[PDB]
């Protein structure tokens, strides 16, 4: 602990020799504080101009205004510690099958930051004295020792971008090479994008099983326990030479023991550590999460089939089940689940999977809004599982051929398109985030009769040419958008055999006018009628803001307007 936490302290409390204060009134419980020292969302006006009628509906208007961390997860039972290794060491071995673990480059990090003592971490990785600092950090985790490595609390943790590098070089390769991809972890969807996330929970209910089960864990990242930290780690054991002695280094130094700066107003900053909890750049918490959640929910059905009795303490004999079921069935298992992070739907064997609870409670993966040892109610009809924030539909064009389309409630999608991340932004960088939303709302949401509306508007006040900016994201781009619409729903599409291209906006069909009412639509309303009438003057007061540019009218692509 201090001798792995220590020097990067020591180095902390030099710094700020003139402030340290051991503050009394720390209100630390479960993180250990070590000191302290002295310190010190906008509106869119493109959107919100041209989706006038959500003016007056708070559940929009209210998302642009405005003791967890500090709780302690109990230790496993030895029974429940055996599960997860076993499961863990099958978990690792199946995701490395085919592929193989590696570095990240200087080079694939100086690129990304290019495509978003230093300003900015463009002109950091532009600096060699950078690379010498990463260079010493490096040398130093050769060693099995830490500097420079603290978190920064904010829930997200900020590490200085050289912290952020040598995760990247030692763990890259899981988001990278796609780890997390269906294809390679058969529950993963990593890379998969909101028009596959339907057609691939159609694909688990076609699955011979019970009740599709989509709990929540109630703070994921804070039910992390050392014994998570010690399970992931073990892909280290798929690697080799330097990367090995780097990624061992990482899960030691950063991961399984944790030094983090927090703001206190009563302002100084408190530095505080602790080994448990999850603690990683966004990207490698994502791949992380997903590998934790695929093996507790494969250990919940294991329970469920009644492949163990007991979490206290596992029977010699109950090892080889385990252990044999995996070999037999593990993969077959693990098509019945869609894991996106802390998030899965499961279609289990039967419906005893709902009260297997107690390896899942044991874990410390306590579910959300429902007491501890009540039943997990399943859900009988794939359209209405909530996955990644999204329901989905079955939606048939005039051709027969199916979509299946991602949806949510309409409020939450204007809302969140009439917000804007940063300051200092120019009217075109703020018409040009305008554009990414209503190319989005064009490719994944085309189906809400208000949002293809908005869209089109939001498309036509913005000059033709100006780049969108801000899975995948097919929408950031300035090809036209029913091309991409033909790329994305019909070439592209695994499950559409026929691959005749739509011609026109008008063959793509919209959600039943009362199911696009019941997720949120204005449809019938007068406030919107008159909206809808009188766009093309919306649309002429946001351009004559914007300037003498060039234009193009999308709303005839709509039969309303076509004339
Ligand atoms: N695994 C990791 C970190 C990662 N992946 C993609 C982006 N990033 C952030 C980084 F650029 F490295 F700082
Ligand atoms: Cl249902
Ligand atoms: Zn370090
Ligand atoms: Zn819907």
């Amino acid at each position: 602990n201090l001798d792995i936490i220590g020097k990067r302290i020591e180095k902390i409390k030099q710094e700020h020799e003139t402030s340290w204060h051991y503050d009394q009134d720390h209100p630390y419980k479960t993180w250990a504080y070590h000191g302290s020292y002295e310190t010190k969302s906008m509106v869119n006006g493109v959107v919100r101009l041209l989706t006038k009628p959500w003016d007056i509906i708070p559940m929009v208007t209210q998302m642009a205004m405005t003791e967890k961390v500090d709780t302690r997860t109990q230790e496993p039972k030895e029974g429940t510690k055996k599960l997860m290794k076993i499961t863990a060491e099958w978990l690792w071995k199946e995701l490395g099958k085919k592929k193989t673990p590696r570095m990240c480059t200087r080079e694939e990090f100086t690129r990304k930051v290019r495509s978003n003592k230093w300003k900015s971490a463009r002109e950091a990785v532009e600096d060699s004295g950078f690379w010498e600092l990463v260079d010493k950090e490096r040398n130093l985790h050769l060693e099995g020792k830490c500097e420079t490595c603290v978190y920064n609390m904010m829930a997200i943790w900020y590490m200085w971008l050289g912290a952020r590098f040598l995760e990247f070089e030692a763990l890259g390769f899981l988001n990278e090479d796609h780890w997390f991809s269906r294809e390679n972890s058969l529950s993963g969807v990593e890379g998969e994008g909101l028009h596959k996330l339907g057609y691939i929970l159609r694909d688990v209910s076609k699955k011979e099983g019970g009740a599709m089960y989509a709990d929540d864990t109630a703070g994921w990242d804070t039910r992390i326990t050392l014994e998570d930290l010690k399970n992931e780690e073990m892909v280290t054991n798929h690697m080799e030479g330097e990367h090995k002695k780097l990624a061992e280094a990482i899960f030691k130094l950063t991961y399984q023991n944790k030094v983090v700066r927090v703001q206190r107003p009563t302002t100084v900053m408190d530095i505080i550590s602790r080994r448990d909890q999850r603690g990683s750049g966004q990207v490698v918490t994502y791949g992380l999460n997903t590998f934790t959640n695929m093996e507790a929910q494969l250990i919940r059905q294991m329970e469920g089939e009644g492949v163990f009795k007991s979490i206290q303490h596992l029977t010699v004999t109950e090892e080889i089940a385990v252990k044999n079921w995996l070999v037999r069935v593990g993969r077959e298992r693990l098509s019945r689940m869609a894991i996106s992070g802390d998030d899965c739907v499961v279609k289990p064997l039967d419906d005893r999977f709902a009260s297997a609870l107690t390896a899942l409670n044991d874990m410390g993966k306590v579910r959300k809004d429902i007491q501890q040892w009540e039943p997990s109610r399943g859900w009988n009809d794939w359209t209405q599982v909530p996955f990644c924030s999204h329901h989905f539909h079955e939606l048939i064009m005039k051709d027969g051929r199916v979509l299946v389309v991602p949806c949510r409630n309409q409020d939450e999608l204007i809302g969140r398109a009439r917000i804007s991340q940063g300051a200092g932004w120019s009217l075109r960088e703020t018409a040009c985030l305008g554009k990414s939303y209503a190319q989005m709302w064009s490719l994944m949401y085309f189906h809400r009769r208000d949002l293809r509306l908005a869209a089109n508007a939001i498309c036509s006040a913005v000059p033709s040419h100006w780049v969108p900016t801000s899975a995948t994201h097919e929408w950031m781009t300035t090809e036209d958008m029913l091309t991409v619409w033909n790329r994305v729903w019909i070439q592209e599409n695994p499950w559409m055999e026929d691959k005749t291209p739509v011609e026109s906006w008008e063959e793509i069909p919209y959600l039943g006018k009362r199911e696009d009412q019941w997720c949120g639509s204005l449809i019938g309303l007068t406030s919107r009628a008159t909206w809808a009438k009188n766009i093309q003057t919306a649309i002429n007061q946001v351009r004559s803001l914007i300037g003498n540019e060039e234009y193009t009218d999308y709303m005839p692509s709509m039969k309303r307007f076509r004339r």
